[PDB]
């Protein structure tokens, strides 16, 4: 059972909009919206979306596996060894939000301070004492962006696994000699940095020049979660405010995917006339180039929706019915919709490019979709005895080293329930960078934005006020 | 009763080192060390200090008043109007950590997200509706460092007040015409940005070229808190680890101030031989240039301690007894003391330059001194009925607008107990940027670092583990 | 008769290597090497080449016309209007080295100081008085690289003409309104800057992603000058020094073009065995990325010459027989050939990327190929009575305004003999930027590098010493 | 006889303004204006000046010696060794325009291409073969501004000599060990780069914080050339155009120096009323900050001429009688005087900051003052047999190595007639960087701007037109 199996199972159920049923449903963690800061929904005047991994949630592990295969094939076609063709995607290895250290070729799971929680070199998980040669303070400067790359999105899952596959391969293939910063093959030296760059380039290439989009659109039922409740929720949002789309994808791809998401023999409700996906938006903007979108952005262009090409010139006109925009900036949305930032709830899956940036640069209110939560919540509840034991052990230890061996063991067994790289949100009792960023920048979060359907228009989402230690 | 009166009253008391007395003393909030993240003191191998406003806590409001007067005098001497000489420092106006908006000439108190909590134009406190012309989303991009200046340190208190004095003066003096971004005096236009720069330049000048240091050292009892417990605590630290000083000040000034701080007719304890201040440090580093110190730093130099001048050349030698360093980097400390970052507890008063930077760049453990806490804690406890009422009102309102007028009123009355700009840490129920940064980057904090004297060597400082909303 | 007709006519003649015949031949300006600074050929130890427009001189106007057509087709395919398909390349319009002003949409011919010599808006040549609204000092800041683009190479001839075609089109098409900085088409505004960028992007696209290379290689006799004397001269160079190729082109294309250039039923001389083109080089380097090549360059890679793909990794080995390099830096050449800069004669056609940069950054000796000289020399000699009249008029005027109308007229008639944009090297008595840069950075220059064949190994190229006015 | 002795001897002579006398006088090279590009004086509408070393020509070697002494004293006061006090300025060592190589501690005299003409390490002049270890291609990348510093102005003569003194001292003092990039003194390493920076800082300090200005103004007759013909020429300029001053110096110093320059018991002519120096200018601008002045510049300020302080605010008014400006940009001059660049003749002594920048950035016409020419012209004429022999030897050698030993010897004997670093303009037959820059950027040049007095208002300065080798 993947997290997308969980999402599609809930997608298959029609909405029971009876008030009491809705209240009952949203008690379950799976259908809940979680609250980091209080938010009065009555004050939201605009609902903003992105498409990829928010409206269009790609099925797992099929879509990751497709991306992986195509990226591998691209590396082989540019000269990587034939053995890469024996690799096969393994969904049990990667967790999202890991950091690739391009100097030493390690995948690192870190906390908000850059402290090391896990370190894997290829598939070798390096124990604490042995990480000290390379990380003498068990720490990285995680904003040293020339050295460290943060794998934030679900699109980064294939490369997360591939990086580990490649380090493992070169390490164990006697044609190469392993060095601290890369591999020697006679008079050729491949640094981990250059290897990483090749992987990144190949992933970009697969998406923008290769066959990934074409292979996705030829089998949308295999690759994309589909939910009759989507048009219902968007139609309801439009009854109380404005609705917009700001996507990094292009118009041709957006139109294919969105047409699929709205392809039912009805509109918002069974029995209602089907309506084109575009009719659900007051403003549609493609090629957004987030995160630059939230600063200077790019020139505002108009899409010719017949051809899918941009009209020539910068668009200087007003918001009009049927127009589709390309590029621009977050100021375009505000200006054209007559909104200030706090009037907007932006619904994103990219912790950096959607959530952190809209919050910090523009003061937008935020909703983070975290698809893996659909399955992490099941693990959390099913294995809760392990976390609770860990908690008791931490308490007992603090109440002034056999206990320390036990803490490592329980931490490991708990973490393995999630995958080889553990929970998205923690390793044992230590929170991840990703968890910290979710708490700090996402006002609301959930396994799916669909969970807003279970709360009324006027709902006041509440979080407890925070007190400093000296105020308690 | 200023916060420095509180600190000096506690300074005047000799240490009662009986175990039970120490435990009893540190129960009181005034003598407590507060904990944001757990910290095992047994693991600290080095104790690091800065001097200004940490070891040498300048008395208030005398020292602020001196800085203010000298800065005013410098502005007049470069051509500002004679009316400035009628200004007098008012300690009830400024709170630390405000942001000066150089575009519109406002002092702003903001939360961690850049939301406006207070906005004052000169001495006019601008109500919420009226801030909307200049701040349509009641928000600033607080990292837009070309526009906004964050007044982080106690050295910034005089300029905080002076900026407000100047805006008030020019606004109400009929020689000038008030414009959105500055003042017109015939064919001269003074922007708030250029005014701010003149103030900043004059404060720097007073410190580095003018008479502030000379006037301070000629009356140290008036200007600097002095505590017989200082040598005691430093001597105890040196029994269990290494002790270092990294100060932005120069050696001549450092030697004058430190000699004063250690000028008692005894050493660590009454009855013990007096020892020179330098004997309390394994490493002494001046001209540190924090925050650059925590990145590339500057060339390591050696001070000639006879002359107070730098020896010519970069110092390439080892740590030796009696040597004093100048410049260098945080790596100098680690290398020469044989320490890794987590072995170090750095004791600072500069939330940005000492605490945030050492934590984020180097993974040092941190202790933030907050001198104002010595008096804010008294207000917090004495006026607790007001905060508690505010809390109940927030609860009652949330449990689904006469109440909203009451929330504004109680928020205002509470805030005024601290000063015209409120508590360092909050406005009503909203936490400040400074509070957020204290919680995020300072592992420990207190009104004085002296409060470490009341905890044993082995102490385990404990903070509760943090859970995400979906983990609760 | 195009300049390439002249070059191919001389190419068709076999070499008569008799000493007296060679001396006689090199007296004619067409077969001469011209000298800006003295150069002792005996001191040259390495001869360096580029390929495009040096070894491989594309035929004119056929190749320009092909580039033009394909660029037009690309613009139409991305949404430019269908009328562009009626454009046809006109070799009589563009001269090389013009500056496009992206603010006002003008092609400018300037001197070394940025003084305006010609200004054309579309096909409207703007008289002096009328240029003053846009250029009040008849001057541009020609290093303001964000505004001005210098069209240095023969590859830039199609876009030179196309830019003028586009400004003319939009100006005269009543669908658009002409503004100072671009064109309005309803709610779309196309700046001259964005138009320019589209043209530049389309030219790049045609070369790197489109069909230009494929169409060139399918008819090499139509598109590329071929000369049996090439292998002869390169073989002679190799008898007295080392020979290298540093080309911005890729290996696959290089191999196709070079194989064509050496495809004769003989090697260096008639009667000799044919040898592969690679055998004529001690070092072959592709993907050079000049001008970056002459600074930091890029990582040194090795080409797999079977596949045409790069081997994975940086190449750390020595110079070996049969190896082909990719990327690297000018230091690669020096290190691997055991050369210092003054030992190298680099033979280039790019005044900036080959000549100025190798001279200024590395102190290489330089030879500039200027293919248009093959026809400009004919005009210069045939119309010499016009220049001589201009000279006499300048003299007579200086010897203290009917004469000034005559100077404009004669200047215009002279310039028109070269084309609508005049000589590469001057407008009337004023030298162009290009001329100045040739004199300043090219030690030697000629219509073809083949002209070195007519000078012996030991030749001392001589230029007169320069004296300052006060030294004369 | 120094160059300033020559200038003051000519200064002492009253002007004979008879037409025939003026024509006769300007035939002599000493009183001539030299012409790099033709310039019609009738077209000049504004005459612009700088003060230091143009209007105010400091006497030599007295002023250099003063600067040297004060700089030495400053270095000793910050910790340099006492032996520096034994140094004494030697005017026979430095020539202007040398390059200090901060890596290897050499003074270099280079041509326009960065080729080495002379290399001195301290006072050791390094022969050609021995320069090859450090400069393998006898070349530097002279725009590598982090490594190389170009000593352009007469203010740089003291530091030119001091740098050589210091390298010599440390090299020969057995307390220090000489290394490739600096000197070791036990555990202190002084790089040539840090030494250079100390010298540069000390020269700045002497000028802006120390006693140089005060010592100059207390003995102006010792330190500043004074000429009754100055007011005459400026008065004549004002009869036919506008006159402005743009100086990097401050108003207080400018007023002292200018008052001295105009302190005669007459105005322009004997018998005429004395007039204040300010009356000779339509526009007076101080604190110009050239070269930044010719780009963005700084905020335009107004000087209070009573106090010498800046009025507070940016000056937004028109040009008015008696106003004095500070900061601004070259656009300030043009706007306020109603001039375009080619209407302006700017008279400067700084080849980079006055001449190159005004020409290249703004298209101003230029006049370079070169005070040393007043004595170099005497050497040039007196030792002309040596240059002529060198010329004949170059000719004879070229007409196909005993001759090469003779060329080195004659080159050396010629160069020594100018000083140990040779002529400003050449070493033997090779022109210097400075010479090249004079020819390229200075339209006119002379030993003094006073030489304009000897040419009528309408004069047409003529230079021969330049032809390319293929045009001859
Ligand atoms: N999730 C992320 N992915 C990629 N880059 C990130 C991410 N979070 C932060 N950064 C980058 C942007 C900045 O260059 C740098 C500063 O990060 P840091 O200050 O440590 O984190 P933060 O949570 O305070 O966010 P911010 O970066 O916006 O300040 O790190
Ligand atoms: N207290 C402060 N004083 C001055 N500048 C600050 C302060 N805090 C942050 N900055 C600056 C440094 C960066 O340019 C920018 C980024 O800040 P921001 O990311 O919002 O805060 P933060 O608490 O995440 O710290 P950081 O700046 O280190 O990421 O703001
Ligand atoms: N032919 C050219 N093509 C493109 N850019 C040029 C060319 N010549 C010079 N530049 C650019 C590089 C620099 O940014 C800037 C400085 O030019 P400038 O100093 O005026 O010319 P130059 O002949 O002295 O060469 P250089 O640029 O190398 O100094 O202009
Ligand atoms: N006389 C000088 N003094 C200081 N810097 C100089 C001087 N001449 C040139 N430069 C600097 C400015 C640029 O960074 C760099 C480029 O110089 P270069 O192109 O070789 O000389 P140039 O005579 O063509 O002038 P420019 O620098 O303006 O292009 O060198
Ligand atoms: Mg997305
Ligand atoms: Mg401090
Ligand atoms: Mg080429
Ligand atoms: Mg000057």
């Amino acid at each position: 059972t993947s997290w997308s199996d969980r999402l599609q199972n809930a997608a298959d159920m029609p909405a029971n909009m009876d008030k009491h049923a809705l209240k009952k449903y949203r008690r379950e963690a799976y259908h809940r919206v979680f609250v980091n800061r209080s938010l009065a929904m009555e004050k939201i005047k605009c609902f903003g979306f992105n498409m990829d991994y928010t409206l269009a949630v790609y099925k797992s592990p099929e879509y990751e596996s497709l991306g992986f295969e195509l990226t591998v094939e691209r590396l082989v076609s540019i000269g990587y060894p034939q053995e890469l063709l024996s690799f096969a995607y393994d969904s049990t290895f990667p967790t999202r939000g890991l950091v690739f250290d391009t100097l030493y070729g390690n995948l690192l799971k870190v906390d908000a301070y850059g402290n090391l929680l896990v370190c894997a070199h290829g598939f070798n998980f390096i124990r604490g004492p042995e990480t000290r040669e390379q990380y003498p303070n068990k720490f990285i400067q995680r904003d040293d962006t020339e050295r460290f790359y943060i794998l934030n999105t679900l699109f980064n899952l294939p490369e997360t696994y591939l990086l580990a596959c490649l380090v493992d391969f070169f390490t164990n293939c006697p044609r190469y000699t392993s060095c601290e910063t890369g591999f020697k093959d006679g008079d050729l030296f491949m640094s981990y940095r250059s290897m990483f760059q090749d992987v990144r380039d190949a992933v970009d290439w697969v998406h923008y020049k290769g066959s990934l989009k074409e292979k996705t659109v030829e089998n949308l039922e295999k690759y994309v979660v589909k939910d009759g409740k989507l048009p219902l929720l968007l139609s309801r949002m439009k009854e109380v405010g404005k609705v917009f789309l700001a996507t990094n994808s292009d118009y041709k791809y957006t139109d294919k995917i969105m047409t699929y998401l709205f392809d039912f023999p009805h509109g918002p409700k069974p029995g209602s006339s089907h309506r084109p996906w575009q009719s659900y938006f007051d403003l549609i903007l493609v090629d957004a180039r987030k995160p630059l979108f939230f600063g200077e952005g790019t020139v505002l262009r108009q899409v010719d929706t017949k051809t899918g090409k941009l009209k020539i010139g910068t668009y200087t006109g007003p918001l009009q019915h049927g127009i589709v925009y390309s590029g621009g900036s977050s100021d375009t949305i505000c200006d054209l919709l007559g909104a200030k930032g706090k009037d907007i709830l932006y619904i994103g899956d990219h912790i950096f490019g959607d959530i952190l940036k809209s919050k910090k640069r523009q003061g937008w209110q935020t909703f983070l979709v975290i698809p893996e939560l659909a399955q992490e919540l099941h693990v959390w509840t099913d294995k809760s005895s392990l976390f609770e034991e860990l908690q008791s052990l931490d308490i007992f230890l603090a109440e002034l080293s056999s206990i320390q061996r036990r803490i490592k063991k329980v931490t490991h067994d708990m973490d393995m329930c999630y995958g080889m790289m553990g929970s998205l949100f923690r390793s044992g009792s230590r929170q991840t960078l990703f968890a910290s960023q979710v708490m700090r920048y996402a006002d609301l979060y959930a396994a799916s934005f669909i969970n807003l359907l279970y709360y009324p228009f006027s709902y006041l989402f509440r979080a407890a006020h925070v007190l400093m230690p000296h105020e308690s």
